[PDB]
C-alpha cells in the first residue's frame, strides 16, 4: 500500500531503492527510486513477476503480465504489475526517478512482496521490448538486476 522497498543484487552492482505508494482507491502512486549501475542508460521500467529469487528472477524472464498496462506502459494505465517509472542511468550508473501518474500500480499482479524486479541500466521497454517475443513479454534481463520488490511496511 503505502511504501515499498526494492533490493536488487546482481553480477554487476546494481542497487537502488524504489518506494511506491498505491491503493485500490485509485490515485497516482508517489514513487521514488534511485538506481546505481554499470555505465549505461536505461529506459522504461517493466517488471513482471509473481516472485522468484532475489538474486535473479527466473519467472521474470519470458512471462508477460497483462494486468499491468495491458502491455505494461511506463506511465501505467491500470495496475502496472511491476515498478512503474522511467529511469535513465548515466555512465556512472545513476538513474533519477520519473514518477508517473499511475492508477493502481503495486508491483505484482499475483502479489507484490516477493516479486522480483526486472530492470537494469538498459531499455527495459514495456510494449516494444526488443525482438518479437521480448516485445510481447516486455524486456527482462532476468538476472541483470533483480531482487525482491515489495511493499515493505
Ligand atoms: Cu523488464
Amino acid at each position: 500500500a503505502t511504501k515499498a522497498v526494492a533490493v536488487l543484487k546482481g553480477d554487476g552492482p546494481v542497487q537502488g531503492i524504489i518506494n511506491f505508494e498505491q491503493k485500490e482507491s485509485n490515485g497516482p502512486v508517489k514513487v521514488w527510486g534511485s538506481i546505481k549501475g554499470l555505465t549505461e542508460g536505461l529506459h522504461g521500467f517493466h517488471v513482471h513477476e509473481f516472485g522468484d529469487n532475489t538474486a535473479g528472477c527466473t519467472s521474470a524472464g519470458p512471462h508477460f503480465n497483462p494486468l499491468s498496462r495491458k502491455h505494461g506502459g511506463p506511465k501505467d494505465e491500470e495496475r502496472h504489475v511491476g515498478d512503474l517509472g522511467n529511469v535513465t542511468a548515466d555512465k556512472d550508473g545513476v538513474a533519477d526517478v520519473s514518477i508517473e501518474d499511475s492508477v493502481i500500480s503495486l508491483s505484482g499482479d499475483h502479489s507484490i512482496i516477493g516479486r522480483t524486479l526486472v530492470v537494469h541500466e538498459k531499455a527495459d521497454d514495456l510494449g516494444k521490448g526488443g525482438n518479437e517475443e521480448s516485445t510481447k513479454t516486455g524486456n527482462a534481463g532476468s538476472r541483470l538486476a533483480c531482487g525482491v520488490i515489495g511493499i515493505a511496511q
